[PDB]
Protein backbone atom coordinates (compact mmCIF):
# COMPACT_ATOMS: atom_id res chain seq x y z
CA UNK A 1 0.00 0.00 0.00
CA UNK A 2 2.82 2.63 1.21
CA UNK A 3 5.08 1.70 -2.08
CA UNK A 4 1.38 1.87 -4.26
CA UNK A 5 1.11 4.87 -3.11
CA UNK A 6 4.95 6.24 -3.24
CA UNK A 7 4.87 4.76 -7.11
CA UNK A 8 1.30 6.64 -7.86
CA UNK A 9 2.92 9.73 -7.00
CA UNK A 10 6.02 9.31 -9.11
CA UNK A 11 4.11 8.08 -11.95
CA UNK A 12 2.28 11.56 -11.38
CA UNK A 13 5.02 13.62 -11.04
CA UNK A 14 6.31 12.37 -14.76
CA UNK A 15 2.83 12.97 -15.74
CA UNK A 16 2.78 16.16 -14.95
CA UNK A 17 6.52 16.51 -16.44
CA UNK A 18 5.27 15.21 -19.83
CA UNK A 19 2.78 17.34 -19.50
CA UNK A 20 4.83 21.05 -18.84
CA UNK A 21 7.44 19.63 -21.86
CA UNK A 22 3.84 19.29 -24.13
CA UNK A 23 3.36 23.29 -22.90
CA UNK A 24 6.74 24.74 -23.38
CA UNK A 25 5.87 23.15 -26.99
CA UNK A 26 2.45 25.18 -27.16
CA UNK A 27 4.45 28.31 -26.01
CA UNK A 28 6.61 28.08 -28.97
CA UNK A 29 3.94 27.98 -31.21
CA UNK A 30 1.99 30.75 -29.72
CA UNK A 31 5.18 32.90 -29.85
CA UNK A 32 6.52 31.97 -33.14
CA UNK A 33 2.80 33.05 -34.65
CA UNK A 34 3.21 36.34 -32.75
CA UNK A 35 6.42 36.84 -34.17
CA UNK A 36 4.84 37.41 -37.70
CA UNK A 37 2.84 39.97 -36.50
CA UNK A 38 4.83 43.46 -37.66
CA UNK A 39 1.94 45.70 -36.78
CA UNK A 40 -1.19 44.29 -27.84
CA UNK A 41 -0.81 42.73 -24.62
CA UNK A 42 2.18 40.60 -25.47
CA UNK A 43 4.70 42.19 -23.39
CA UNK A 44 2.53 41.68 -20.16
CA UNK A 45 1.84 37.82 -21.71
CA UNK A 46 5.35 37.47 -22.35
CA UNK A 47 6.32 37.89 -18.40
CA UNK A 48 3.32 36.27 -16.93
CA UNK A 49 4.52 32.92 -19.35
CA UNK A 50 8.14 33.65 -17.68
CA UNK A 51 6.59 34.38 -14.37
CA UNK A 52 4.60 31.01 -14.09
CA UNK A 53 7.28 28.97 -16.46
CA UNK A 54 9.64 29.63 -13.80
CA UNK A 55 7.05 28.87 -10.70
CA UNK A 56 6.22 25.24 -12.65
CA UNK A 57 9.89 24.20 -12.97
CA UNK A 58 10.33 25.15 -9.29
CA UNK A 59 6.98 22.96 -8.35
CA UNK A 60 8.57 20.59 -10.29
CA UNK A 61 12.34 20.87 -8.79
CA UNK A 62 10.39 20.83 -5.37
CA UNK A 63 8.26 17.42 -6.13
CA UNK A 64 11.90 15.97 -7.51
CA UNK A 65 13.18 16.90 -3.44
CA UNK A 66 10.74 15.38 -1.96
CA UNK A 67 11.10 11.96 -2.96
CA UNK A 68 14.06 11.81 -1.05
CA UNK A 69 13.13 13.88 1.96
CA UNK A 70 11.72 10.82 4.08
CA UNK B 1 7.60 8.90 6.46
CA UNK B 2 3.60 9.81 6.32
CA UNK B 3 4.43 13.76 6.95
CA UNK B 4 6.23 13.95 3.58
CA UNK B 5 3.39 11.51 1.16
CA UNK B 6 1.20 14.16 2.16
CA UNK B 7 3.32 16.68 1.58
CA UNK B 8 4.35 14.86 -1.65
CA UNK B 9 0.19 14.95 -2.68
CA UNK B 10 0.31 19.37 -1.64
CA UNK B 11 3.25 19.37 -4.48
CA UNK B 12 1.80 17.95 -7.19
CA UNK B 13 -1.56 19.82 -6.95
CA UNK B 14 0.49 23.19 -6.74
CA UNK B 15 2.32 22.33 -9.82
CA UNK B 16 -1.70 21.44 -11.33
CA UNK B 17 -2.68 24.47 -10.14
CA UNK B 18 0.39 26.50 -12.01
CA UNK B 19 -0.02 24.49 -14.99
CA UNK B 20 -3.56 25.18 -15.19
CA UNK B 21 -2.32 29.28 -14.52
CA UNK B 22 0.23 28.44 -17.72
CA UNK B 23 -3.15 26.84 -20.33
CA UNK B 24 -5.31 29.76 -19.44
CA UNK B 25 -2.35 32.02 -20.51
CA UNK B 26 -1.94 30.22 -23.79
CA UNK B 27 -5.36 29.99 -24.32
CA UNK B 28 -5.42 34.22 -24.14
CA UNK B 29 -2.34 34.26 -26.58
CA UNK B 30 -4.54 31.79 -29.32
CA UNK B 31 -7.52 33.88 -29.18
CA UNK B 32 -5.40 37.20 -29.46
CA UNK B 33 -4.09 35.96 -32.79
CA UNK B 34 -7.62 34.45 -33.30
CA UNK B 35 -9.03 37.93 -33.18
CA UNK B 36 -6.60 39.13 -35.58
CA UNK B 37 -8.74 37.15 -38.11
CA UNK B 38 -11.69 37.90 -40.44
CA UNK B 39 -15.61 26.90 -38.72
CA UNK B 40 -14.74 25.45 -35.40
CA UNK B 41 -13.73 29.06 -33.34
CA UNK B 42 -17.46 28.83 -31.96
CA UNK B 43 -17.28 25.32 -30.61
CA UNK B 44 -13.39 25.63 -29.53
CA UNK B 45 -14.76 27.99 -27.29
CA UNK B 46 -17.53 25.94 -25.94
CA UNK B 47 -15.00 23.23 -25.19
CA UNK B 48 -12.45 25.55 -24.00
CA UNK B 49 -14.72 26.53 -21.45
CA UNK B 50 -16.04 23.12 -20.51
CA UNK B 51 -12.77 21.64 -19.72
CA UNK B 52 -11.99 24.65 -17.82
CA UNK B 53 -14.88 24.02 -15.50
CA UNK B 54 -13.91 20.47 -15.22
CA UNK B 55 -10.37 21.04 -14.24
CA UNK B 56 -11.84 24.16 -11.86
CA UNK B 57 -13.65 21.87 -10.01
CA UNK B 58 -11.70 18.81 -9.54
CA UNK B 59 -8.92 21.23 -8.35
CA UNK B 60 -11.40 22.62 -5.35
CA UNK B 61 -12.21 18.87 -5.29
CA UNK B 62 -8.43 18.18 -4.36
CA UNK B 63 -7.77 21.18 -2.55
CA UNK B 64 -10.83 20.47 0.04
CA UNK B 65 -9.47 17.02 0.22
CA UNK B 66 -5.63 18.08 0.70
CA UNK B 67 -6.94 19.93 3.93
CA UNK B 68 -8.88 16.60 5.51
CA UNK B 69 -5.19 14.93 5.24
CA UNK C 1 -3.95 10.51 7.54
CA UNK C 2 -5.40 7.60 6.21
CA UNK C 3 -4.31 5.83 2.59
CA UNK C 4 -7.69 5.63 1.88
CA UNK C 5 -7.61 9.57 1.54
CA UNK C 6 -4.28 9.81 -0.28
CA UNK C 7 -5.48 6.94 -2.61
CA UNK C 8 -9.06 9.41 -2.87
CA UNK C 9 -6.81 12.45 -3.60
CA UNK C 10 -4.08 10.80 -5.98
CA UNK C 11 -7.48 9.69 -8.16
CA UNK C 12 -8.33 13.29 -8.48
CA UNK C 13 -5.07 14.30 -9.65
CA UNK C 14 -5.15 11.63 -11.98
CA UNK C 15 -8.31 13.15 -13.30
CA UNK C 16 -7.01 16.50 -13.28
CA UNK C 17 -3.95 15.60 -15.18
CA UNK C 18 -6.25 14.09 -17.84
CA UNK C 19 -8.19 17.04 -17.63
CA UNK C 20 -6.00 19.41 -18.39
CA UNK C 21 -4.62 17.12 -21.21
CA UNK C 22 -7.57 17.58 -23.10
CA UNK C 23 -7.59 21.03 -22.86
CA UNK C 24 -3.90 20.96 -23.92
CA UNK C 25 -5.25 19.20 -27.09
CA UNK C 26 -7.26 21.67 -27.53
CA UNK C 27 -4.74 24.62 -27.85
CA UNK C 28 -2.81 22.37 -29.90
CA UNK C 29 -6.09 22.53 -32.22
CA UNK C 30 -5.78 25.77 -32.35
CA UNK C 31 -2.20 26.22 -33.37
CA UNK C 32 -2.35 24.02 -35.88
CA UNK C 33 -5.33 26.09 -37.37
CA UNK C 34 -3.36 29.20 -37.18
CA UNK C 35 -0.49 27.79 -38.28
CA UNK C 36 -1.87 26.65 -41.50
CA UNK C 37 -2.16 29.72 -43.02
CA UNK C 38 1.02 29.92 -43.69
CA UNK C 39 2.28 29.57 -46.87
CA UNK C 40 6.03 30.65 -46.30
CA UNK C 41 11.00 25.52 -40.97
CA UNK C 42 10.43 23.74 -37.11
CA UNK C 43 6.55 22.92 -37.60
CA UNK C 44 7.30 19.75 -38.91
CA UNK C 45 9.44 18.80 -36.36
CA UNK C 46 6.38 20.64 -33.90
CA UNK C 47 4.22 18.50 -35.29
CA UNK C 48 6.83 15.45 -34.41
CA UNK C 49 7.38 16.24 -30.85
CA UNK C 50 3.71 17.26 -29.97
CA UNK C 51 3.21 13.46 -31.55
CA UNK C 52 5.56 12.61 -29.36
CA UNK C 53 5.18 13.97 -25.92
CA UNK C 54 1.11 13.45 -26.46
CA UNK C 55 1.65 9.55 -26.86
CA UNK C 56 4.85 9.94 -23.82
CA UNK C 57 1.76 11.12 -21.40
CA UNK C 58 -1.24 9.27 -22.42
CA UNK C 59 1.12 6.60 -21.62
CA UNK C 60 2.07 7.64 -18.10
CA UNK C 61 -1.83 8.51 -17.91
CA UNK C 62 -2.55 4.46 -18.59
CA UNK C 63 -0.03 3.69 -16.21
CA UNK C 64 -1.48 5.64 -13.48
CA UNK C 65 -5.10 4.25 -14.27
CA UNK C 66 -3.33 0.53 -14.21
CA UNK C 67 -1.83 1.85 -10.60
CA UNK C 68 -4.74 3.49 -9.24
CA UNK C 69 -6.93 0.09 -9.54
CA UNK C 70 -4.07 -1.94 -8.00
CA UNK C 71 -4.08 0.74 -4.53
Amino acid sequence: MASGIVQQQNNLLRAIEAQQHLLQLTVWGIKQLQARILSGGWEEWDKKIEEYTKKIEELIKKSQNQQIDL
